[PDB]
């Protein structure tokens, strides 16, 4: 009869037994190079120019388009739940504010600046990070100040970016994260802050590695998902240019790149960003019961921490400030 | 009026201009450390004991539970489309074949061995990889040979694993991939092959890094998604023990770990495995139009190549053998 | 005889207790001896007793000697920084799952060496009673 | 009866026997990467403006507030005991010398400069190190020249610091140790010395790593006890800026950081500073008989040498110049 064959082994090498190091549930806490806490989570905010707004956006999101008058209620619960930071994204809906130079960008009476002043007063505890791009304030919608019916006019767009960056910081924002990818914008934003004597209080959180994929929206300067050599030269570049921290995005799909950042920008806090695409992807998957959201949120977010990051920009912030409180 | 401020810059540093290296669509081919070809794709197969089977499995899959008599039709088209390899997973459905020692594992009249002989004859071109685990041939369903109402009896389960591994190879399989995680099973499988004079023809493709998460099935020895130090000691261990290649799994969620494998096991082919969970997740997301499948399949699969891998075990094989043929 | 520690014997005896504890229900065993080769032996012992996959060997790889345990055997010289590296590298290969550095505050540099040498192993800091007091 | 069980061992590996390398009391001299000598010790001095002063300070100290006329007696014994260096700290007690620019800092008729001229004549053997800070010469007491009811005005405070630094060196001081932490003050002090043709005779001993803790005094720019990445970027920065040597402080509590300095600033003499807090802590502990001072002084000071340092700024200098002479 077919009988089970069993080869004849050798005494177990001591160097083949790693098992005893990850056997108890607490040893899987002991094996984590870094544990997920609440002061790591960074909540993005889309502050609208309509002071009464609170319009749900979507793809699978639960995030919105809030306004300066609904702000104190949205933030309040969260902050009490221990929220330490937020990254502002302004959304001007007024019929005549976009244009050929994103002039309305640093607009003292804009969503972002009128959001940065609201927080600094109604929630002086919070830490403010402002995305710095001309994307949403230009008629064409391009990320920079364009040339004749073509490409981005580098120097100009950069000369304009540093401008807004310092304007935000003058307004009261703690950190400025330029999401352009336009060459040399950190050296320039760094100088600008310097001239304005604001370099010792503003944290330059650069988007050193922003790739291009179907994860922002479905379907300018933006790195090739395969160019792994560029992402290293760009990280190494922003680091020397003055970046205080680095952002990798997307996240889950670029964990290896988060690994390169960890080795290259070793003395700089590395930040992981869960792009809306991934967010709307975990969710959609969760509804079709492919995976349990909460189960896939931790796995996916501890991968950020494992991969190298010590900070995280995610929409699952509301949910984590809850979860993290738990024990059994 | 609020006028656009523009700071005063410095002449563009030559070391801030990487842009010209990724501007043309061909330079994004030129920037890839490695291009995705067809002899990289490895198609998994679930060979059932019912010779007429062809039962669709599911979670979002398009994969099945085929039988030795439907095999020549399923494989034929694919192979013509240039398929070079497949990883066999046997599924015994007979009412009395599982048990306390997965005896039916190396069963000369089983799905896998009666699948390995079919291929070697009707498709002598193909390259055969066989998963080696007692998971599916045991009554308890555990990955190994258990002790009294507890844990896996290491040595025994290992003594039994090497057995099946050599039996497969004697049957005609080119490669044996042990998916156990039971300490020291590569040294033992390697020896076994050696004693049987089959070490110079069999490719030991180890599952050096198999983590645990909600991506195999929704909701034994298996690494903590956070234990990044163990995964390195386990890779370094299987490499010295004789592993010819290494498999990382899951894939997308462990790209950083695929990066560590690339540095640690530098002279060994690294293989990326797109777990069914991720597969069923890209799909579910695609149906809810969060992303275009084809768009997210390449991004996600070139990340394997970027991250470090030169081989890929994926269910999207049918689709890639198509796509890869294309140009515009 | 009216001298030194009889290595092999003391070690043969240590592995004994170590496995006895683990048989009793203890999750981890931290040998605070400094007697050469006691991790290889404790590791084997656990192995023979099929307890190697559930016990966490937390070794005292770097135990120095100073006025910090009690005021005023094998124990490393507060200055021997080269030994502490060879001893850490030794217990790591011998099977240690984690490493303990002690004392702590006064050996932060040594905790730094452990971090580079035993990079994939959890490093544990011990605040000796002397520092505490 | 409960009998002692003794497992059955294997023959002692030769690579488990390090013991014979540290068995004799002389081999613990042979195992030290560096031995503590007297020309390593650097004695700090608080020279008061009252030429007859000799006021005991305190927390647990035995150090004082000496004056230019008591100086020849305090120093004399020490120097004979083989003292090679001292780091001057001036203490102006006159009722009208502090102010908005620490003008009295480089004051030709001040404690420090009237201390630097005393030594160069009554003890031409000694080596003079001068701390360079505006801390003690400003009305506000801040370490730098302040802006409007806020922060330190970088450039100005720096422009003022380099000034004093060169003034000291012109006075006859061999070394200048800037204890500011104000960004870029080494490049500037280095240049200043250069312009004044004093760069080839002055030793720039920078306080590259000055952290903040309860060890200076109980309870400005100063590094976070946890920021280990900053301390490396700051060390690497002062090294390129011209620092000839680097000071780490505090010491005992930052031995790991002394370790980083040793790797980063490998070709630069590393100096360890036993902050008064630690000094007053060893002492207090000694009185409450928790440890024998002399026993804890060597351990703690050889840790400096082990950790990386080849120089030491400590108040236990008087005592060491004694001890070091001993044998049995
Ligand atoms: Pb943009
Ligand atoms: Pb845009
Ligand atoms: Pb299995
Ligand atoms: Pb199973
Ligand atoms: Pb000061
Ligand atoms: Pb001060």
């Amino acid at each position: 009869m077919h009988t089970a064959e069993f080869l004849e082994t050798e005494p177990t090498e001591i160097s083949s037994v790693l098992a005893g190091g990850y056997n108890h549930p607490l040893l899987r806490q002991w094996q984590s190079e870094r544990q997920l806490t609440k002061n790591m989570l960074i909540f993005p905010l889309f502050i609208s120019d309509n002071p009464d707004d609170f319009t749900e956006i979507d793809s699978l999101p639960n995030i919105n388009r809030i306004g300066v008058n609904r702000l104190k209620d949205y933030l309040k619960p969260l902050v009490a739940k221990g929220l330490r930071s937020v990254i502002l994204f302004g959304v001007p809906l007024i019929p005549g504010t976009k244009d050929p130079v994103g002039t309305a960008a640093d607009d003292p009476a804009g969503p972002v600046i009128q959001g940065i002043k609201f927080i600094r007063e109604y929630f002086p505890e919070l830490y403010i990070i402002c995305d710095v791009c001309l994307c949403e304030y230009t008629s064409h919608g391009h990320c920079g100040v364009l040339y004749d019916d073509g490409t981005i006019n580098r120097e100009r767009s950069v000369s304009r970016l540093a401008a807004v960056a310092v304007n935000y910081a003058k307004a009261g924002a703690h950190c400025v994260a330029p999401s352009d990818m336009i060459d040399g914008r950190i050296r320039d934003i760094k100088r600008g802050l310097i001239n304005a004597n604001l370099a010792h209080k503003t944290f330059v959180l650069s988007y050193a590695a922003k790739f291009s994929g179907n994860l922002y929206g479905p379907f300018c300067y933006q790195l090739p998902p395969a160019g792994r050599g560029l992402a290293r030269r760009a990280l190494e570049r922003d680091m020397s240019e003055g970046a205080d921290g680095i952002i990798v995005k997307p996240s889950t799909f670029y964990l290896d790149i988060m690994r390169d950042a960890s080795e290259i920008c070793k003395d700089l806090p590395i930040c992981a960003y869960h792009v809306s695409g991934e967010y709307a992807m975990l969710h959609a998957a969760a509804e079709k019961g492919v995976v349990d959201l909460k189960t896939i949120a931790f796995e996916s977010h501890q991968g950020f921490l494992r991969a190298g990051a010590r900070l995280i920009i995610t929409y699952l912030a509301p949910e984590f400030l809850d979860w993290l409180d738990e024990e059994n």
